[PDB]
RNA sequence: AGUUACUAAGGGCUUAUGGUGGAUGCCUUGGCACUAAUAGGCGAUGAAGGACGUGUUAACCUGCGAUAAGCUUC
């Protein structure tokens, strides 16, 4: 399903997507470390989605 | 003058009860010995075995490997 959606992505803007995916993840592990993060399932879907756009 | 019971500090016997203890009985996500087939290897494209790390999850165990409690396809 959503490995369809990256599939018709070229690949400069999936260059573009690791980066900024990878970017919010530290912002996540920062601010639960300062115990201000509400929504503590993004930081697996972050990384799962990370984890696919990189297969 | 004569023959005399009561005493139980404590102990003994019988029976009943309570406590420590895990023997006997029943059972088992565990072992043992084989039968019928399959198969008889892995590794420089990095092995067997380990260390470390990975959680929204204290430690331990299991899974996994910076794509880290999982990724794609049929
Ligand atoms: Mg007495
Ligand atoms: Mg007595």
């Amino acid at each position: 399903t959503v490995a369809k959606e990256l599939r018709q992505k070229s690949s400069e803007e999936l260059v573009k997507l690791v980066i900024k995916l990878k970017g919010e993840l530290l912002e996540y592990r920062f601010k639960l470390a300062h115990g201000e993060l509400d929504k503590p399932h993004l930081i697996n879907q972050t990384r799962r989605l990370l984890a696919t756009i990189l297969t």
